[PDB]
């Protein structure tokens, strides 16, 4: 019934040769879910973890990728909450201590021993995956494991971020990315949560697009030359709060300048080797909030969930063969970033 | 070295004999610690249980006990954060499914799965115990394990609810039954958060307790005739926040009209079938909060601990044997309810 | 210029005769304004007051109404930001100390010295009256002032109440009393502030009301023998908030034991002598939260206002004459209104 | 009764040489008190404004000075809640339109009509000067002028940092500049807020003041040569809390990386166009945060006044002639003052 071989995207190699092939099938231990996947997201992630970028040690031979939907096929005996058929998400947190000030407190990402599924732990490229079954998104029956996929990361994350700008319905909020992949997911979780939308992005066809999932406001940067000025203009004082989710660093520095007094702009975008240098006396004088924003937890997955099951989040997605993936890994150096990629396993 | 035969106080029926004999040492499982115990608080909830009073059913034969201080001497395979040797507390809340709405936002007391030590799990009146390594509290090394014991419940229980009362330093709060087990503690950990601290109680001796305990301001019930004149005066308004940790009806609805506007009067103690009749225009009128506070969380528990850690907080226990037990939960009924009881599980 | 002689509807003794007579025009005092009173809402408070429903002594002979819209004819020598033909709103707080601790905080409406329209100060129900400058509604330029009128109490009172329920966009709130004047409100400030929204009434036409205003959920209380189990069906739990705009006892009451662990029940609703009896055991095991909530302060006003400009409320208003004021007392306290009336003082 | 000429220090350019002479005294204005200052705190914001260090413009010639006690000699047409013979206090803040979204909200500072004492109105550095009545606190009968001087401006601010850096008792707070004017009565509202204090400062008599006043734990800036690494060995793991309050770059610049994971870095030291230069790798995966406060509001201030009063907090202050304020910014500018300067206005 359950295979012992299946294919997997793995490497032997830290920035190596991508052979798709024939694995084995991963045993789960007492606290794990076996889950076969069905689809996997893809990220801009999954291909600094293959090169060898950020510094902590990588699990070679490793199977990448953090955003797996599937189907609890088995369990340890341990589990709970937990019945065979239903459906599972994997995200880029994939354990914790959870015995640490940090695991206490819905914080589990900043654990010392957070277990990372495609970088410590063999991630959602591959047919059957290893998972903790507390951290793994309950998925309600009857949503489609393709389109949700991209939410497990972009969008638990985009949400969260959200809720950390620390805002109240009826307020404005600038989404500073707002045509990208988090920017336009930012902009439906903003909507449906009762906010203000502005937006920033450029060139061709982004604005149309933009509207066509509720943004109000736009402000094309490739045309306007005082961003600030006009972003104040719109707001009458200034965006309550911020999200950055472009890749520009001159784009971040900006957002503390359109932030309304008591604001906070938020900073879920990391650009390489980026920094923020925000003015002192702009900050003291106007009580400004710069905010980190990691992935998120257990509830706030659960609820960035809840807004997908209720129709009112969607992801343009466009599906390819899990054997395919080489071509992009390949097509993410290129410049071929573009679509929202989701990978079919059974391919 | 773990012996397979160990002494406890158990019971084969709902309200019948409290036979200390010689029992089977528990095996763990794979998410559980094997806690040899040391000392075991006493309350008047292991009374309770013992009935069948509550209607939950009660897992016969019962080890009671909620309030086990003791030391790791094995763990299950997949246990975390936790090496040998280790001290470990076993509080009410043993376990739960770690995986529903509730589990994941630290409100674990509410989930409907949730394994509670004296009554669905066997406690801590024994030699040796099995927890959940999750729940279980990081006692840490250099604490008097008989002292400890009582923060285990009431500790974690008054502190939590302190901070659910939603004060500032500075503020007032009110200890309603301020000589009590539950209320001199409230006083320590009231003081040590910043706040002032007015108290209530009757009769030889409790002010001069009260007062070599921190607290500011004392309202003598018993000679007092209208606490909530005396307590508006005191606080120039009312009380910001009210603790209610009395065994009696009047005294918590007495805490509606003394509790400040803008303020929160706080439910801890549950007296037999008892209901809080707040009349509702003094209540909107002032804004006034009333607020049930249960058991802590792992968080509560490491902060609760830490002042104890910190010398900020004591209560003042007297140590009896293991066996002794029949003749304590005889003295719970006889009315000999007087000070903290902790027992010794060598004798 | 400004007149001499006004139509009002004035009662002299408690529960006495609503004569609609000629009257003396009010003189400003230095921080105050006189209006032009062009429409006026009918709150269930006016009627509390006429018939004496509560504690607190009416200023015989009195000038109901507290929902004021018009325009400013006049003000006094210390008044600062208000030009003469602005449009402002008199509401439930006519004014206060601006100036003790309360005040300060925003809780302006729990001012020991609060001045109330409608009860202690000759409120809206004539043609001309006054009100303090700096409490008083800015209305802008533009806006229909007999539509506005409702919003000047029923709406940010249950704006107010809403936040101070402690909801989150995909929560559901459940409004009791959904059809009423403050109901219909209730449910449409809570579908634009990202809520799932439940409703109880009944009578003609209310479920029928409510489907058009954006409910989610009906209970007709009229055929539902369990009240309380439907609503925790419904929400599969318990409503995570609920707020009281009824004019029950027995409502009241229920909406105890139909809110979700760790929810939180708002009292508004204020029946005569009417008291909150709530099962200590219950809400100390599920940690609920009972809190009354009292109007709306300068800064929740602008933001209900800044709703309503939008068009996302709308309260559903019938205008009648100012002298048809005992007809409306007539069908209001037979259950008989379904949202709102305001009154043309011109007629 | 009042007199006509009286002594001012004075810059008539910025920068330029202070020019301790007889000149005109102030009108009060409708609104306005007029206060016999009796003494004042002596502030780094003061040295600022003479030196010209930020972007806003002074009001030359210039009466510096915004840590004003005195009492009333006379007020306005339209003052209300105040007799002569009340002590008053004059602060950073001198009034505000307490009519806007920033000033309904509590926050005045942010008040875009905010008049500053000692910057864009004539301030505390004379013997008679004016502030908005509104705003100016009210000093308790019997309490020694020159000694809550300091409150005024570095007690407050502290008080009101400490709040937005989200602390709870027992947690860490490190204070950059521990042993300066703001810095030494920041530790005490820390000690008494319940937080575990630790400090960081440098040259003569600075660790012995820091320690006389509550401190736990000090840093020589003079002798560390890892401070970063410092502060995390001692904190184990980061300062939940951070409160720059130096006049330095390189400190606003490490205590972005001492600071705990989920923890707060509070902005409020202002040295001429300093920058915070925050990676953003960094900042984002521990969610961080960095937050500017600005001063406090009347009910901060109300708050701060009380632990005063309470004997908590106590500026370590020495008393000099307003004579000799060129000697203060002169030493002042080198490190040396050890806590805070008042001037007698008389001398
Ligand atoms: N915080 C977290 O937990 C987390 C998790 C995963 C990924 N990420 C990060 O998310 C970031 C964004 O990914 P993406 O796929 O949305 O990017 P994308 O390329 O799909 O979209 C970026 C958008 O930014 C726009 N842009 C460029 N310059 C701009 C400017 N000056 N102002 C406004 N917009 C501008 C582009 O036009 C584009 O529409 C990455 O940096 C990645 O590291 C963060
Ligand atoms: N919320 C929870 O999670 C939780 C957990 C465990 C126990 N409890 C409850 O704690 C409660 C109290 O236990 P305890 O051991 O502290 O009681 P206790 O008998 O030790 O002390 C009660 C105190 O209340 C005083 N008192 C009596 N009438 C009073 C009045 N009118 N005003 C003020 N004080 C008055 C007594 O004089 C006494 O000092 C129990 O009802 C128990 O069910 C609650
Ligand atoms: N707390 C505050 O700040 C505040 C502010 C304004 C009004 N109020 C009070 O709120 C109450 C409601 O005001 P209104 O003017 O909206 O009243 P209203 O009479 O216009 O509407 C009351 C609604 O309650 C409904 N109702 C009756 N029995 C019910 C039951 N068993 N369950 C559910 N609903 C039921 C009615 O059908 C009606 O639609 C009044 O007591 C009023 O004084 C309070
Ligand atoms: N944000 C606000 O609301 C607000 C309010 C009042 C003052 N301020 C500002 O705060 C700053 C401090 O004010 P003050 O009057 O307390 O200053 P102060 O000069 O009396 O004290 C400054 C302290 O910083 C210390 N310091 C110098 N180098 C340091 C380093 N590398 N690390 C740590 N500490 C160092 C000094 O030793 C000194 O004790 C000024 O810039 C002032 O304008 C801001
Ligand atoms: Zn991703
Ligand atoms: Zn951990
Ligand atoms: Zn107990
Ligand atoms: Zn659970
Ligand atoms: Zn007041
Ligand atoms: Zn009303
Ligand atoms: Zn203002
Ligand atoms: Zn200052």
């Amino acid at each position: 019934s359950i295979p012992e071989t299946q294919k997997g995207v793995i490497f032997y190699e830290s920035h190596g040769k991508l052979e798709y092939k024939d694995i084995p099938v991963p045993k789960p231990k007492a606290n794990e879910l076996l889950i076969n996947v069905k689809y996997s997201g893809v990220c801009h992630t999954d291909l600094h973890a293959w090169h060898g970028d950020w510094p902590l040690p990588v699990k070679l031979p490793l199977v990448g990728g953090h955003e797996g939907a599937g189907v609890v096929v088995g369990m340890g005996e341990n589990v709970k909450g937990w019945k065979i058929g239903d459906y599972a998400g994997i995200k880029w947190l994939n354990g914790s201590c959870m015995a640490c000030e940090y695991c206490e407190l819905g914080n589990e990402s900043n654990c010392p021993h957070a277990d990372l599924s495609g970088y410590t732990h063999d991630g959602s490229f591959q047919q059957y995956a290893t998972a903790d079954a507390v951290q793994a998104a309950h998925i309600p029956q009857g949503t489609d494991l393709a389109q949700v996929a991209p939410i497990l990361c972009a969008g638990i994350t985009v949400y969260k971020a959200l809720k950390s700008a620390n805002l109240m319905a009826g307020h404005w909020v600038a989404i500073s990315g707002a045509a990208g992949g988090l920017g336009s997911l930012a902009v439906q979780y903003a909507k449906a949560m009762g906010y203000r939308v502005l937006g920033i992005d450029g060139g061709e066809g982004k604005e149309e697009l933009f509207r066509s999932i509720g943004g109000e406001v736009f402000i094309d940067f490739t045309k306007e030359k005082d961003i600030v000025g006009a972003v104040l203009k719109a707001t009458d004082g200034g965006a309550h709060g911020v999200i950055n989710v472009s890749v520009s660093e001159a784009a971040i520095e900006a957002s503390t300048r359109y932030v309304r007094a008591n604001g906070t702009t938020v900073l879920v975008g990391m650009p390489a080797g980026a920094k923020c240098c925000s003015d002192v006396f702009n900050q003291v004088v106007k009580s400004i909030s710069i905010v980190g924003s990691y992935v998120g937890n257990r509830a706030d997955t659960r609820e960035a969930l809840d807004f997908f099951a209720r129709g009112l989040v969607k992801s343009p997605i466009k599906v390819v063969g899990l054997s395919t993936l080489p071509e992009i890994y390949e097509k993410m150096e290129k410049g071929q970033i573009v679509g929202r990629y989701v990978v079919d396993t059974s391919k």
